[PDB]
């Protein structure tokens, strides 16, 4: 499939530092090389350089808003470009706040997109319901047309225009949702498979109804925003907000294998890999390796195997 | 939901000491506080004080029978009271022998109850089939009307009257069942989902058929007796009789979330947490944390999230 | 069930040494004793002695072919004998190359056999598609009638006659398949449940369709060739070629419990246990213990429990 890689070494959507190193440790792992060893056409659009914004005091409770805002604005511009170049955007994070710009720029070029949000969290707090103020826990609230009217003018986000409606997104992996978030969920009627539903139905049925839900009326570009804390920390420990009882390694590969097979993946986020937070070097490689695997599955790597259209018996 | 907490610091239904500390480490973990942070009405009926019975030689093979007998008698009285106070009894164990008194006192007030027994073991040995003599491996045999006639008069249990028939109980998680126990199982036609059935059907279908089985003729109070060794030891290692290939963290939360949603939970046992047996401090907290999670799920904590009937967009 | 145990302490189908010790560590674990403690009739046909073949240079890329060839020839003779003695052959490996002789000798006596191949790998490289040259990655290619014509005359395998057609085998657990192998898979239309299919359907449905597929036209002897790397390395780490995201402990017991219940198991391979490769003594026992469990399940040990046709209430 044909890919446009974008490094997004940004961390100020949350408090812990090393998330900005994600694009580095992923590239170090040979992500680009392994993509090419596959059926892949790969163009690297570099690491965005996110100039410091030293004057950035909180807005109400909301932390680093100018910094988060500009980084998303920057990224949105860069995503629209690779989408215009006919390529699937691959955003290497970075904290999940970047999704505001990733999904924003994607939809500039493909407004009909649907979003699959794999995450232990809904990340839909508004600047009024957040308790922490960390913007990586708010991106969805900025993107939703229905929450227009409840999102104050925060410095650095004036460029934003809600691009997705409640019925255009599906959540998978939820297990730590705030009350205001849950209210928003039920109130806007958003489609979700929490860990309970995954337990109930099986990841097979979950993907079936996810894809049917989003693609049923008709085929559309898909945006996969993947928070590695959606997966159990026994798989992705080096991450800021881990929550036990997550998606397994297998379920994570199942999700992305099935998304690959639609042929509709148009944009991908690989978010929240924080090498500084593994308590061992092995925790770091375990996380990075898992994140590479998930990424490769998005672009055709299949556990049953892969072969080119040649005769191998020769 | 509205709860009556009962500490049951008792261990002589089995040989290893620290099970008596379960109510302590659970309370230490903030169980009561977290319950209240939920939708919960919580009354603490204290830790029962179980006076020593120093003269208590075996009855045949059966170990500490007067001690086990009186502790269950004591607890039964205390459970009936909280049930009379209109509250769900929460028994913090303690070894599983206590279930004799827990289910006994429950049924004093609600004789129509049905029992869900989550456990790697059937705990249905009789004083004649047990090999070990440990009474925590016999509670079900004392409660079953059908085994009346096969249960010798053991000192300390004269107060007992079988209160549940074979068709009123379901087992979930079985993976170490003795031969005599298996005989009893097939012979009395008891309903069970062993790990094999959980593997086959999925915990979703298991709960569906469990609840249908017990509630189908008509709605009834449910008694959940939860042996933490039902869950894999990678989740609940600090426990006396661990058996590999158990229920997952997720399956354990699935079970209790579904039991919560019936609105019929009337009595709960949280049993066999033994902090002395974790090989590390982290094994101890891992166990305790898991046991708190399972407990909170029984009383409404949902992985998809929870909110109060207020408008959160304000 | 009635069993014929064969030790096969052979390693030259792959490069790492200690696989030859598998029959030793399994016997050490009390495999024979535990079999007998079950409903089992057990005859030990000893450890085959595999005389050195010091002159054995590669054939093309193919490594140790005379050694691998003779060991399989030897074993095939020994398997046919126990099959003639009316016993289920239990081959204790040893590397998976031995399957050439195991399935070869089995089919001498029961040509209608069907094969269940539990493995992370398809082990179907031919001497022309292998990259490594290790014969433990080629046994299936030697056994398949359809690949007759693509398998050069390799020294030490002149005795071989393909005994199974593509439609007579099922794979379960696949997650590291080469391109040429995948080509062969699709091209010969071989039935497989890769980890993706296991994720999709559940191991319940997988076994249902596996057994239906193979037994549907009519009942037949089953050959189970079990590579312990089919199971996740968190279960079977001491093994040469581990691949993450494998079959669970539970799924492994599910498979063999269901195979047992057909009453048709006629031959079994327990392969690739390498005690030298555990990074701890506990990794070694964890592997060996898992391998014993899987083995016992093949012969009737059930997680729901087992009892003899006697009255246990006495
Ligand atoms: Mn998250
Ligand atoms: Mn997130
Ligand atoms: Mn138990
Ligand atoms: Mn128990
Ligand atoms: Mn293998
Ligand atoms: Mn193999």
């Amino acid at each position: 499939r044909t890919i446009g890689i974008i490094g997004a070494p940004f961390s100020k959507g949350q408090p812990r530092g090393g998330v900005e190193e994600g694009p580095t440790v992923l590239r170090k792992a040979g992500l680009l090389e392994k993509l090419k060893e596959q059926e892949c056409d790969v163009k690297d659009y570099g690491d965005l350089p996110f100039a410091d914004i030293p004057n950035d005091s909180p807005f109400q409770i909301v932390k680093n808003p100018r910094s988060v805002g500009k980084a998303s604005e920057q990224l949105a511009g860069k995503v629209a470009e690779v989408k215009k170049n006919g390529r699937i955007s691959l955003v290497l994070g970075g904290d999940h706040s970047l999704a505001i710009g990733s999904i924003s720029g994607h939809a500039r070029v493909h407004p009909d997109l649907g979003v699959i949000w794999v995450d232990a969290h809904t990340d839909i707090n508004t600047p009024l319901t957040t308790t922490s103020g960390n913007l990586h826990g708010q991106p969805v609230s900025f993107l939703l047309k229905e929450l227009k009217g409840k999102i104050p003018d925060v410095p650095g986000f004036s460029w934003v225009t809600p691009c997705i409606s409640a019925k255009d997104i599906v959540y998978i992996g939820l297990r730590d949702v705030d009350p205001g978030e849950h209210y928003i969920l039920k109130t806007l009627g958003i489609k979700y498979f929490s860990m309970t539903e995954v337990d109930r139905l099986g990841i097979g049925k979950v993907m079936e109804e996810t894809l049917s839900y989003l693609l049923g009326r008709k085929k559309r570009p898909i945006h996969l925003s993947f928070d590695v804390d959606g997966l159990d920390p026994s798989f992705t420990p080096a991450t800021g907000t881990p929550v036990v009882g997550g998606l397994t390694y297998r379920e994570g590969l199942y999700i992305t294998e099935e998304i690959y097979k639609t042929g509709l993946l148009s944009g991908l986020d690989i978010m929240e890999v924080n090498p500084s937070l593994g308590k061992t070097p092995e925790e770091v490689t375990r996380t990075v390796n898992t994140a590479v695997a998930i990424t490769l599955a998005c672009f055709g790597l299949a556990r049953e195997g892969n072969h080119k259209p040649i005769d191998y018996l020769n």
